[PDB]
Order: structure tokens, then C-alpha cells, then sequence
RNA sequence: CUUAAAGAGUCAACCCUUUGCUUAUCUUCCCUAUUUAAAUGUUAGCAGCCGCAUAGGCUG
């Protein structure tokens, strides 16, 4: 198995995330937890927030 | 300015063959269709003869 399946069962992933298997494994999760952006080839539709609009990208 | 914006699914074909749904059946008794009454509505628009008339008159 990949790290997909064993972070993926039995809650493994809110586990590590919790710190039930300790902090400085939270830390390399949170390394890996970023957030890239790219908005190209991605959906851009306005929605209505009040006498004006926002461009909302759905992911 | 709508998960906005955009896009060619194309092609091809042997469903075969086979077959016993037969067997025997009581439908059946019953019994009131009874009674009337204008056909009226002129109920016919005819037969000859006087005539050129299929114009018009006469005769019963």
C-alpha cells in the first residue's frame, strides 16, 4: 500500500492530525497540508454577496 | 454573464437447430305479457269541348 490507503483507514490521518502519534509527526503532516492555487483551466462564475459579486472558482 | 468559456465516437457483424398436449366430461329444471284504440289533416286536384296556345273560358 501507498501512504493513501494507511493514512486513509481506521482515522489514521485525524490520528496523526490529533497527535495521538505524536507532535512532531503533526508538524511533517502539516508539512505536506498547503495550500498551491492555480485558477487555469478551472470554472469562474460570478455569485450574488449583495448589491455586488464574486468570482467563485469551484474546486 | 449560469463548475461560465470549448470539443466529430466512429467502425464491424449468419442465433442457431430439434420438437406428439394429449386424456373423459348429463347444464337443467320452472313459467299468463297482458287491456285499450276514429287516422285525421277537404285526401283530391279529374273526365270533354270551346278554342292556334301547353293563354283564357265552359260542362259535371
Amino acid at each position: 500500500e501507498n501512504l493513501w490507503q494507511v493514512l486513509n483507514k481506521a482515522n489514521m490521518f485525524y490520528r496523526i492530525y490529533s497527535g495521538e502519534l505524536g507532535e512532531e509527526l503533526q508538524y511533517l503532516l502539516k508539512s505536506c497540508c498547503t495550500a498551491k492555487e492555480d485558477v487555469t483551466t478551472l470554472p469562474q462564475i460570478y455569485f450574488k454577496n449583495g448589491e455586488g459579486y464574486d468570482i467563485l472558482v469551484p474546486i
